[PDB]
């Protein structure tokens, strides 16, 4: 598993950052509730970086969704990013 | 589970329909190929009727989603709509 996968995980999956960034209730995609708030207070802890757009770009790069109404924050997905699917995480690649 | 969604979760999982819905590699959302022709194709096998805007209206009463790109075929997601998950498949809910 790639670093940035390896540390994405940690620190979605973490209770300390769950605030800003959590997993779903079935853990199937993850929620940043307040994406500056994230950028300044959780990135730096994991990456040493505040800088979203990057942050992104690097989801994006891995294949990363995002989850909108059919009809600040963000929700994002990716198949092979569920909760306790660790073997699974495997197949994220860029 | 409501008869739509029992309907739901056969047809998505139906191998028969599967070049028009079917599950993503993981299971964790789903992808209609092209709306048009799963309206008319595969909606009156399960709900005998061909309305695409009936049936994403039901999808959005039980509040599933649609995963686009960070930066015609349309993909939907729901916590709780994961294939073989059929007891999860319970706390789908109006
Ligand atoms: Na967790
Ligand atoms: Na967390
Ligand atoms: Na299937
Ligand atoms: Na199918």
């Amino acid at each position: 598993v790639p670093a940035f996968l390896g540390k994405l995980w940690a620190l979605v999956g973490d209770p300390g950052t769950d605030h800003l960034i959590r997993w779903s209730p079935s853990g199937t995609s993850f929620l940043v509730s307040d994406q500056s708030r994230f950028a300044k207070e959780v990135l730096p802890q994991y990456f040493k970086h505040s800088n979203m757009a990057s942050f992104v770009r690097q989801l994006n790069m891995y294949g990363f969704r995002k989850v909108v109404s059919i009809e600040d924050h963000v929700e994002f997905q990716h198949p092979s990013f569920v909760r306790g699917r660790e073997q699974l995480l495997e197949r994220v690649r860029r």
